[PDB]
């Protein structure tokens, strides 16, 4: 129902920072998924400061909600990602969120944070693979 | 009052938006739909590759004069783009979304209309 | 469905929100309230100043479990700030204005039974 | 119904750019202003590119909407500024409203830009004066 989703830190700016999450645009998850990048500004997650602010940090997350597309029904047009962080202070849980998600969804994510700039020019931050 | 709008020309220093909008001032009868139009300038989010003819534009249906003859109804409405007051992905989304398919696609068919609707007294043109 | 949602408690690392809920399943019966909380570490805008208890967070009422006994009713109900969706200035503030007064003022008044609410097995008061 | 407000570049970034505006927190107009300062972040504005995108450069500006206050009726909590440059390319429209507004609401927007700290602390970008 909140499933959880690989996000990672894109870029990082005095004020806040870009997170990019891979998303499944359909609106049934029994079917095979629909890769999406996700990109989201953030000021603040809890833990991620310093040393750890920096392109390329893992962050676990879940899609909190989404829109629905018009041509399209059975497609999300935009998905807001969250950080499990928001929603937890026990470093155990989002360690435990981390190693649950698949290695290859964080490789796949890893491998198009340099699309940040390609996601950022579509008309809701969502960007299909 | 939610309406679709769309880009329906783009100029080097101007665009034009085209709204589906229902000019009965009485909302609980079947409506009576029309085309407005509005030159602008700039609308948060609408840049460079989305920046065209045919790209999806939410809107509120501002009314200005209403008058009464054989029907009770606006003589004016301008559509102001929703991203005007916030470009929040969430809320453009969502208003699109909100929209029904059918008043997307009766916009999309009538956005050739245009020099039609900037031939009436308030570019508004009952269909 | 759009409840009203509070600051009950701040820690360093952690905080508590209560909500307002009506846990009948049926929202055409006249409302069953009650109160719900949920630890959680942070809402985006909800920074130092506004970090403290008695500061407003517009939810909505996500629903868990539901059985039938003498009313048909939610078992569990969990706020979930909008804030977490999108922090937008106009979302938050209208999500606000929306949610009536009475409860946002039933809600303040309450939010003194934050550890009543925590004794409950699903974090779950009816009042 | 949609009237004037001055409006000031705040702060000039890469990315975007914060605008200033001076608002009437007041939801019946016909009283005496209860002024407040509301910021706004603004990646684009018509005219306002490289020697002109500078922190003090005046914007004539309409409030476009607002949310009402839940403890008050009466005040708006939340107002959206945006820049009449968006809804015109006339350029003699645009320096008529600058000089429509008064000189005074100028003056005051002006000696409030630095409070751009404190307004962007509030939850909504409204501080009243």
């Amino acid at each position: 129902n909140y499933d959880l989703v690989p996000a990672m830190i894109a870029e990082v700016n005095p004020r806040d920072m870009v997170v990019m999450a891979l998303v499944n645009t359909n609106v049934d998850p029994t079917l095979p998924p629909r890769w999406a990048l996700a990109t989201r500004n953030i000021t603040a997650i809890p833990g991620i400061e310093g040393d750890t602010r920096k392109v390329g940090t893992r962050i676990p997350a879940v899609a909190v909600t989404g829109q629905r597309s018009v041509g399209n029904q059975d497609s999300w047009d935009q998905i807001s990602p969250m950080p499990i962080a928001w929603a937890t202070p026990d470093s155990s849980v989002i360690a435990r969120a981390e190693s649950t998600i698949p290695s290859e969804q964080w490789t796949t994510l890893s491998k198009n944070l340099n699309k940040l700039d390609q996601v950022r020019e579509t008309k809701f931050d969502l960007l299909e693979l």
